């Protein structure tokens, strides 16, 4: 076992040595009125980690669109960090535009409780997605061996936000959830009055009176959010 | 801040009480040499969870074919649980197979850290992915208001699987990956001489000695893995 | 092995959820000048805590006769409490009135020291009564296969505040005591001056100076107590099952 | 605020000084097979402390029906124990037959978490009904001026046996439950499983898959449990005044 | 072994409830410039300490003469302490006129160390002789089957007083010391010079500098000290059974 | 606050000093099957002590009657010690035959609890009464300035024997008691049946059933205790000064 | 081993009880200006500690015209002080003129870590020089059998107070040294530079830089702490 | 302040490295049957340390007859201890015959308490006599600007184990004490018997029971004894400057 954040703490304060230069987190995002997703990586020069690199890169002006900035995390030193940048632009021909955190001894890693038991020296996979009050929304932890879904991780933010807007709860697999589709779901009340004054006026389908829903998101936040999850699934038709 | 399990760590052995009797985990399935997923999610009778346990069943099949088994977890008691499965079958028309732990008090939630600061009391929407040696290879927290996407957990089973068997190390967004397609990678050189004698030969597609693979996955493998990411995709015909 | 409050003690303060909103304790009953009846439950969607459930509500209307109020406390989430109630309601005809405390962790039953180990994992049926200016008057302590008999609580604080506004102390089975039946105690002497003066005009019946009473209390006092207690024995002349 | 014996639990191990004599228990009775209850009261020559004795003593007979022995507990030594006793039979012509502990250092009070807060040194009104594996199985705190309901305390061993030998759980108010009566209830199904095989049934009235009933009480255990309660309810037509 | 208050040390403040009222000791005698002897029994109802708080109550006004109260303590409650006074005066045909302190939790016992080994439970029977300024000048403990002889207290106050007026040591055995008789004792020189300047004149014999002494105490000191000590050997000539 | 040896309690195991050498208590007592009187003393050399010494040893042949030894302590030295019973021999003509303990550190007086409050250094004035099993039986605490009763002592010493040997408990002011005599009190009963059992028969006078005495001792023992008391009594007809 | 004052430290502060009253210490010797030597024995009526009192009461005019005070300190009480020193003025004709502390309980002994390892009762043969500004200057600890050379504590002090006055050190066996005589020294230099200023005469014999003196003594305080010697070594024509 | 070794205590055990080489302490004197004498010094090359070991090295002899050693103690190096040594030698014309400690980090001072608050750094002028079982006999601490009396640590040593032979005490100032000259006292007596049979017949002079004394000491050995005195008293006729 070890310690670690929590969803719904705010992101530690801590100053960051980066391949951009120091930044202080959360606040360099904060401060910009931008959400932050922060993912880390066991090492520079792997091949997993280069391919996450990539596909991130490639996904970095959706992120931007939805005012969301990407940084990485290595144990890695910034001469490699920037090394490893370079390989990748001269071998695959995609510069990475983020800033990557250069963890020489892993006490960012450490902070963050992203040491795990995978292996002594080389942090985990870990993800958070940070909003604009410096708050941790979500955590994603995927084995040293499995890259991650890069789409998924824009679904994620782009549904929180439209909860966060629209104050409502997104289901299951949205926007294709099998039972209300793109619907987003009205929070539940938390008191009988609320319950009965829920249960009646007709303010919504409801299965029940702590299921009720509607189809508030506009037409192009749905479309936006399935086109991320039609590309995880399209086969590339093109490669290197 | 707070103590969780770590990936790479043996799932914490413990006797649970579920919907459908106690059970020891991690040994009830790794005695069958099964994987299981336990997800957890902070209430019954509650809409986003209750569209997530309809997601799941509708998958269960996908599960039971990878041999992997399901398993919820609440703060709830067991009639709680059988008031909202019995609630489920008869307004959904859909019966919810695998069992709820019922965790009345949080001690199975405070001894796996599944308490985070949403929320003092009622649980995170954590994901445990632990496979046939009782050991946890992957760990995902999405926020209580964010609905899982039910197919990004069984790619993650399905791709672990092949890289266990095939011995492998699986590119981001597999089987569509942008650098690679569906081609997974040879765990890297870690000495100067294992690194000569790969940069040394006819074997694998090769960016640098570091960066090789080739594309061990069968055609059904992949096809499988591919129609998990189409179903994400695709826009729900019929809406229960 | 456990810890509780005690008799005499204040009720802790806390802020507690409930089916109804927020609430904190004892104030919201102390400003009020009512007394308040805490009852828990191991859970919800269970026979026994059900039976309980129906019986303090067809008796509500008696509490609040005395100034009194109810409210119950479960492990289980509001929204349990929300389709248990809305059970009850639809499936036997009763609404329950009052509120009851949703606490999922166990923040408020181990606060109370109402976490026995008749089960890790849910509330034994601990029952607190407290006075308007916030003190535990009495707790019982049920099992968990053992329904309560409501009246009894009804007769408890009946008898304390009838004790509290007259100044005496109530005989056991009062109204009905086999020695001295409706008569209240007078505070026994603590000092041999006091007890000199006791005895000392027949002021009232006494067995020994630090055994004396008296009949103080109203024929309407006397009755209503024992209706509750007649109420208790007579068998159900229908059965809602039915 | 304090720590006490909870429910569940087998009741604490200790030797206690007795005006019978020495006593192990929760042993002495569980070797026998008998229930106990425990009853303590604040002090000796007390008013309220009375009338519970008398009313105890009046319904030893019922208790000793029910296999359950009775047992004192006050802060007072033996030697008042004895004299107080004395003076019950013969200013009110009953002889007090059950035990009475002596704890002149609340030591056993202590250990049983018996003194509140109510006040400093005499034991609180406190009542345990142990069961004859020693398990602890209801505890009631009534206030220093409130005489207990000893009928209630009946009511409460005869619904623990039988829901024990029954193996039935008891609803509110039973024998008289307004919703079934002198019904028992069968313990709710714990898996999805059980709730489905559980239907109908011939005798098992259901309200819901968790909530079923029979009526397996004998009519003597049923009129039994119902004479305490209308004991309780009648005016006695003789006070011992 | 056990904390005990000292010889020499301010009797502990603290507030007590005795059959005559709440009390706070020693502020309740020294307000009165009172002097106290407060004794302990291990429980009421028993016998060898009826038979003192008789010979206690009987010397009542040989205590009052000097100035000093009596004050007991026991482990049982006010109502045993009342109903055992009533006893003694009803078949013994005496009345206690002093308060007795009830400690049902030893928490006073406990507090004054007095509760010892001789029995768990049951303080021991300790006696305290406090003097106005409440200052413990003496204590006593005797085992639990064995009566004060109250005369040889009275004897202790009266000597304290006496020593203390007139700046003396009082001689073993006194008024019928051995090698001074009446005498009272001078306190020794405690430096050269004094003991240099110590010589025997007019009133003061001397078997060497240390040992000096005069007969300063009034006739009536002598023989009310020496009555105490023909009493107690005295044969009764009566017997109150 | 300080820390005493209970009544009760086994005299603490230690290896003490004395003028006649080195000697372990209590065993050195207890296997002899002797009762021993350990008085300690302030300071050699000082008048109270003295006069006490000089009453002990001609109450010696009394102790050894009742087969009892006595040693004193004191903070001083061996060598005073020595020097002050060369003194009183000479000065006063009575050789003192009991040790006394050499205590220069307070070693002994810290074990005993006898450092109190009433002067730092130099002990107070304690007496323990101890019997041949090693038992503490009584402790009384003189104060500084008052010489001790020492026919006292030997009455309680006497009272204890005669207590322990046939099994009684003995009234206040014995022989000479104002209810029962020279009556001993048999010990109450501690449950029901023992005091219903009780019975006033031709040997056991009773005023209650907690109160029963007889009268076992013998015409000696009565008459050795009565003599200590008179001795007490009386004015000496020679004083030794 | 035990606690102890040290040389150079300051006389502990303390009121102490002795046979001419209460004294406190240094205080009492400071305030007059005078130094004082403390002496502790064993025990009162020894004959060892005896013979030293009356060693020390013959050398009182030597003392005090050094103007130093003598204290003695014994575990006995101020009764068996004063029938001692009675008995010695009786038995061998002569006055004990100082006071003796009186310590009934090792408290002066123990604060003075007196009480050695020879009887955990009874101190030991102490002695402490201190000067008049309270600084102990001087530790004899002779055993319980062995009585001690008074003339030598003269010595001491005499010594002390010439080299205190005149700045210098003392030779062995001064004023008999047998390499300077009667000469005191001159502090050694601590540095390089004093070293080299320091020469032939230009003031001192010297035997190195390190090793100068000269005879700054007075005629009569040389005498004077021979004749303390003299003394020592001469056999009395008397014995009382 | 701080800790040291205690008179009565055994020298610690050490190895310790010196001059001569590595030597453990007590052992290699004590397995020799040898008595040392350990001195201690701030440091090398410093004139008071200087004129003390030429004092010791010329009393070397007188050391040896009495089968006893030196063995110096110093904060330098090995290498300053034999520089010096050699300086000394060439110098003065006087070689130091026996081994100096060489303790570079106050162990061995700060093991024997030698770090005194005259100067941190820097041991103190300890000296500490040991016998040949390893037991400390004296212990000296001279100031640092003082040097010590050789002469008075031989008549130490003399006396020492003149009185462990004989079995006496050594009175002030022997051989030349004021009220018996060169006698020896007898140690006193510890209890009263002792003293009792004590008596001055012939041999045994008295001045009291606890002052007994004979002359059994040879001339020789109290001459040696004078004769150090005397050295110590005679102004040199040479001076070696």
């Amino acid at each position: 076992p070890g310690s670690i954040p929590l969803i719904g703490e705010r992101f530690p304060e801590m100053e960051v040595t980066t391949d951009h230069g120091v930044i202080k987190l959360p606040d360099h995002y904060v401060s910009q009125g931008k959400w932050f997703v922060l993912f880390s990586h066991p090492a520079d020069f792997t091949p997993v980690c280069t391919t996450e690199f990539v596909s991130f890169a490639r996904r970095y002006e959706d992120f931007q669109r939805l005012g969301v900035d990407l940084i990485g995390l290595s144990v890695d030193s910034v001469f490699s960090h920037i090394k490893w940048k370079e390989w990748i632009e001269r071998h695959i021909g995609v510069r990475i535009p983020f800033p990557i955190i250069a963890d020489p001894q892993g006490t960012v890693a450490r902070r963050l409780g992203l040491l795990h038991a995978e292996s002594a020296t080389h942090t985990v996979r870990g993800v958070f997605i940070v909003d604009a009050r410096g708050v941790i929304r979500t955590m994603l932890y995927y084995p040293m061996e499995l890259g991650r879904l890069v789409d998924e991780i824009l679904r994620i933010v782009k549904a929180l936000k439209l909860g966060d807007s629209l104050k409502r709860a997104v289901p299951a697999d949205w926007p294709n959830n099998e039972i209300i589709g793109e619907g987003l779901i009205v929070p539940p009340p938390t008191t009988e009055d609320q319950a009965r004054a829920r249960m009646e006026s007709g303010q919504y389908r409801c299965l029940d009176w702590w299921f009720c829903w509607d189809t508030p998101a506009s037409r192009d936040d749905v479309e936006e959010a399935r086109r991320y999850l039609r590309r995880a699934a399209e086969k590339p038709a093109k490669l290197l």
